[PDB]
């Protein structure tokens, strides 16, 4: 069973890149992150900055979690992200995403010792 957190850095970190230089860059992370195994996962999004950077965030700005939960932080800076959503024409198991690159603050719920992010909420 993975952790929540090392799950967390599966679906969310991309520190290799500092943002998507192409339009496939969706298609290639949503793979190659295990993301498209057994279904298309309709929406996720990658962050690129450092673990830290984003570990950091969950002793940043406390704001409720959009299902009304009041573990979640804002990002005090924005953070290069890219938003990943399938397509009208995505049919597992030929999954295709949109990609869009950002510049964003980060809203993740963290938990546990350490206090650490578990789930990307949004980005504002
Ligand atoms: C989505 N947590
Ligand atoms: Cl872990
Ligand atoms: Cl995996
Ligand atoms: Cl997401």
């Amino acid at each position: 069973k993975e952790t929540a957190a090392a799950k967390f850095e599966r679906q969310h970190m991309d520190s290799s890149t500092s943002a998507a230089s192409s339009s496939n860059y969706c298609n290639q992370m949503m793979k190659s992150r295990n993301l498209t195994k057994d279904r298309c996962k309709p929406v996720n999004t990658f962050v690129h900055e450092s673990l830290a950077d984003v570990q950091a965030v969950c002793s940043q700005k406390n704001v409720a979690c959009k299902n009304g939960q009041t573990n979640c932080y804002q990002s005090y800076s924005t953070m290069s992200i890219t938003d990943c959503r399938e397509t009208g024409s995505s049919k597992y198991p030929n999954c295709a995403y949109k990609t869009t690159q950002a510049n964003k603050h980060i809203i993740v719920a963290c938990e546990g010792n350490p206090y650490v992010p578990v789930h990307f909420d949004a980005s504002v």
